[PDB]
């Protein structure tokens, strides 16, 4: 199958369950919105690894928001409902009740689970604390330096998905990294997908375990590395293929997921000199979730 | 004492000593450096319940890094140096070798402390890491799908300070908070500081201790939030302030921080409506370091 | 009428006929999209002193584009036909066929008023231009340094509306002057409508001719400047009032300017310290069509 | 000759005489600033088709502008003095006097020739106009909407150079591009020079004349054209460069055009595929100036 002249591989990404946490967070600006979604969802690539999988969802109108203002919607992502608690107060306690202009909003309000995080963060006020409505919602006022910082009672959470992705091969190394970009920018603009790596983008690539290091709980997959590939005689990198970059993407359900690679797909293969779309996987082994390259166009 | 006729209170910001590495990220553009900076140094914005403390120092010319690229110096602060080896591996290895285009090399290359994270990064690589040398200096190669990371072989910290600051009072909330942007812009032009909070910027503020909620070690100091300050008989928020922002500054030494709360107090006073800079200290009983707002200048 | 307890003063806007040019500008990522589009919509604020009236209208997404790459809508405005035909000619001619990646599609494709700048520009490929058809439209392919320079055939124009708006009364400066930027962030997010002043704001305003220098066009409206109220009988800005700002908006049609007013009108006044809401006319003998703001409600 | 592996041809880049001006526009925040002098210096790639050639020379410190706010230094160029103050009134009159919280500041205090445009731009005063002292300087106080807005008496303006330049031969056109990226924001680093181009940026490129339609002054150079390269003879074009990107470089004298070309070019050979850097030159027969690449290092 071919979109644009590039090939799609007939390959599927293998994802697995995570539990997703949605916040909308307002501000007086959009510029003030990003600035504290950003840090909030910082330090946030991969749970393997970090405290959590966090990134920015979409952008929110002030036409939809609770209080009218301009705002971000980001997922915050965990393996255990206790540690995604843990995660929404340590992270909009320490990034965004403490970042200019915020307020925060419940992003999963219909969600089975709803951690208190608005209740608990009101105590910081020491007294001083006030309850009042927006826009039939339970939201909490705690005075600070600025003004009132408002959050509503409830943050929802959800089991959703983790690690749906796509791989884009590149004749140089700006052209698949241009793809990444554009792939990112078009993920950025739907509801119920976070992108949690740098920028979007895997710039490194994962194999489970090792060859060398086997004491190590992953590893460069030496097979994906352009540098390398004529030491590496079962390399997935052609002699026109110089760099490759992955998109991975965690999102609500199974539906946001696929429209997210269907669109990040179709806009890197509108950048020239990208030379194929793949996906990685464990076999079936591990991930419960199976998006097939295929089965989205 | 004014400055462009806004009252200089004649007092002090309180700082404590803290552990600081400085990392040089370079990238193959300005907009790829900041992308993984940033990520690297989110979710840091207070040792007192983030991660780290952690921001960008300032923008790194073509002209100066060891491989003629763009870069971006980050601090990454801790209390104990065991913490910063820790926080610095999972700072780089999870938001900087996973990030388009990135290298890694030392910010702090002739400090006695030496942590050696890109000795302890290439093992990522699993038997495929090489050795080179860029401009004199010990680097290791990983192959990944973009292509090969660079990583220095250590990262250098020192003992610095964190917690220099000054208080912006203002008329309105967004004057108070243009006042601060003006200021962290000018801080991140400044080599050898950063300023941790979301933006740069303290919405928050905080007393040491509880009127009420005794379960808590800090709390929001009602004698500077404005929202209330009708309900606080011993509130530091005049009848014509409307906003409190603080600019928390760590860095390197003391005549850093100075040059930071001198430079970011200059700025912040050239926005009409500010009433107001103080700072904020600990009653001389709690951090070694006293930053005089009046020896400024 | 009060929104968010801001005062809407029961006036109207008083706007003119304008002609209007909308194009679309894709390129390989959001970001040089931006960039042509900002620099071909560039030294136009007003056309009573500048070559035209431009600006970006809104983002494209890559899922509703010809080639399906990000791309910007600009709207480019004269009073005559024929200076809009060569201010599309000289700003895409200029700033888009020489700009990074760039293509131009028709964005008014069902338009009357055809001016046929993609021909004129094949001219410039001197005998190696080409003919194409990008999802049913006719494209000419400009072979440049670059590549190839895409061009459709005809860019679309049509008798449009100049000069819809309101003014922004704040406490401060900065208080009006965010009420302003989220304004103008919420009307770029709409379809029709550009807000053509930098950054989207009048800083100055405006009245027609002069009490002193009648040899002049426009001057400052000396009743609507705060700096000097108090030096001025029929002064219109409130004791409490220290900066006003004006968003003008140009459209395609009345709907559309409407639903920028209402819509950068409820974003505005979310900003604390917003004083009023009003608008701009001419005493309704120098506009042909007058949109009254409580209307909008 | 080769830097970082990168071939430089022995080669020139052709510049001709033409009058600038230099200004300071300092606003509330650098991003203010910029907004300011992103409009007036837009619509002005070349004086051939646009009303100028301008663009953003760098960004000021607040350490160092007349106000102790963040700048942006422009440079505005036109061939005659007649052609320049008439563009300076017009750029600053309608993108900077309307542009929030900006204020003018003479950019050459010292050249002899000197456009008094402060002087005319208090006129829109309309007898509210008075004046002031800024560190020195005369400065008018127009008040406006916003607030007052500061004009300094004049502009200076000397007889520099327009068209120093680089090429950049790339593998692909992501390549190229991105080496041009990194060379246009290492030459907004430095002083003296703009790059007027779109980002900076020429991607269309041209030879005097044409070979078929004479009716045209100038028309696409079809020996650096990669899409055609196949068609013509006299191709300058490799077969492994599928993309050429040329900075074209204005500035204040030779030494200042020499070190934006210098630094430019070591920004650019950093991209990994960058295969080739030149320059355009008229066979010497039609500029004052040349700039020999090799002579550069």
């Amino acid at each position: 199958m071919e979109i644009n002249g590039v090939e799609i591989e007939d390959t599927y990404a293998e994802a697995f369950p995570i539990k997703i946490a949605r916040v909308l967070i307002t501000a007086a600006t959009k510029r003030w919105a990003l600035v504290a979604a950003t840090e909030a969802t910082g330090f946030a690539t991969s749970v393997i690894m970090c405290p959590a999988e966090a990134g920015i969802e979409r952008l929110a109108s002030p036409s939809e928001t609770p209080d009218g203002r301009p705002g971000v919607y980001v997922q915050i992502c965990t393996f255990k409902y206790e540690a995604l608690e843990e995660q929404l107060l340590e992270r909009i306690g320490q990034c965004v009740l403490t970042a200019p202009t915020t307020a925060v909003f419940n992003g999963l309000p219909e969600a089975e689970k709803q951690d208190n995080v608005g209740f608990k963060l009101k105590f910081f006020a020491d007294g001083m604390e006030s309850e009042t409505q927006i826009a039939g919602r339970k939201v909490y006022k705690v005075p600070i330096m600025e003004g009132d910082f408002l959050a509503e009672e409830n943050i929802g959470a959800i089991a959703g998905i983790a690690g749906g992705n796509f791989f884009i091969f590149g004749d140089s190394q700006m052209t698949a990294l241009t793809a990444a970009e554009a792939a990112v920018d078009t993920i950025a603009e739907l509801e119920g997908t976070i992108t949690p790596f740098p920028g979007g983008i895997v710039a490194s690539g994962s194999k489970s375990g090792a060859n060398k290091y086997k004491f190590l709980k992953a590893t460069a997959n030496e097979r994906f590395c352009p540098s390398i590939k004529d030491k590496i005689e079962n390399t997935e990198i052609p002699a026109d293929v110089n760099a490759v970059y992955e998109i991975v993407i965690n999102g609500l359900d199974e539906e946001s997921i696929k429209a997210a690679m269907k669109a990040g797909i179709k806009a890197a293969v509108t950048v020239p000199g990208v030379k194929k779309i793949s996906a990685g996987n464990y076999g079936g082994k591990l991930g419960k979730y199976q998006f097939k390259l295929h089965e989205l166009f």
